[PDB]
């Protein structure tokens, strides 16, 4: 664990309080870098990077079927869904799946508290902090998380933010109100550089551009994002 | 089936004798346009536009397991081999699949002449044309190939180039000698629109760059790319 005082500038520069941890595997030597290891142990309702988990679990329960299926009341199918920040698709999914299938979904994934006590993901008790994150992004990644392996690809497919001819930006934020995130990982030809940033959000809308700002800076530091 | 005598200009601008096929599947309405029907028609040779059908039948074959899988003798996983022009990795995917499962496969998916008689896919008989390579394009785009939905998928993921919040390019290259293609599609919210562009290749490497740039304004033309 390689504790990160030389990005403590990304977030000064900002304002911003927050962690972050990357874990980078693009040598055969990984190291796990982290700014704040306290907060980024600390566990947090995840918001919208739930999106990410949740799918697998929709797609599992046959919630939702395909890429290619349409929810009326416009019309949202995955993509879109997992694009915007309109609620009720999730709110649905959540629905169709209750609370018990939920909470044996969340202990099958080990993701954070495990505990899904409106919408559980922010106004419920489940919380995970930024190594959590990392670890189930991780899974996701090598295809070990228990799902179908094929729903796994596609939500990795959903989670495509950008590209270019040698990496991939997979990538979702989060925001309760009080702190946001941004997850996701960029993949390079010789493997991929996890990331996992929460910060407080005092200012409220005025801050949610800091999540990918921050760690966009950060990323371009270690040579993980192209130059501009 | 939209003549595109509109679409001439992109060719000769560039001194390009070619043929494209686009269908734009945006509008609930599908359109097919076509600059040169006749060698639209016609078939041709492949050449590395055949990796993507090619990746299928290893995959099947589990003459590769995996993205993660490498090869030796410069280590390639199948996304390399996919981004590069290295061509020892599919002629050994060929020999481990050998001419009879390639023959069945080949005419599992139709792919045009379905006949592989050094590589097939360039020194071979095999050839498709650029309506049989958009035939084919949407199968795989639909999951509707003889294949696993799970390697459809990484197929499709190892196919993108290219992408950014709404949109999504996936897309493959093919020279022969004589002549080169530039197949795939982009993605956007209400749907993807496919194309097939061959063109000769009189020039040889300095006629290359015009397959994709031919293709690229086109597709501005119809917003199907953005801007710049």
């Amino acid at each position: 664990v390689v504790i990160r005082s030389d990005w403590k500038k990304f977030f000064s520069d900002l304002q911003a309080e927050g962690a972050i941890v990357i874990a980078d595997e693009r040598q055969a030597k990984h190291t796990l870098s982290v700014f704040d290891q306290e907060r980024a142990a600390k566990r947090y309702s995840p918001a919208s990077t739930f999106k990410i988990p949740h799918t697998l679990f929709a797609l599992d329960a046959d919630a939702v079927r395909d890429e290619f299926q349409v929810f009326r009341w416009q019309d949202q199918d995955l993509r879109s869904a997992m694009r915007n920040s309109t609620v009720w698709v999730y709110e649905l999914f959540a629905k169709d799946i209750g609370e018990d299938k939920a909470r044996r979904y969340l202990k099958q994934i080990d993701y954070g508290n495990v505990d899904p006590s409106g919408d559980y993901w922010i106004d419920g008790n489940l919380k995970i902090s930024a190594h959590e994150q990392i670890l189930f992004l991780r899974k996701l990644y090598r295809n070990q998380l228990p799902f179908k392996v094929e729903h796994q690809r596609l939500v990795k497919d959903l989670m495509i933010t950008e590209a270019g001819r040698s990496w991939i930006l997979r990538a979702k934020t989060g925001w309760e109100g009080r702190f946001g995130w941004w997850v996701g990982w960029i993949e390079w030809p010789t493997g991929p550089v996890f990331f996992a940033l929460n910060i407080d959000t005092p200012n409220r809308t005025d801050d949610l551009f800091k999540r990918e700002a921050i760690a966009r800076a950060i990323l371009r530091s270690i040579d993980a994002l192209p130059p501009n």
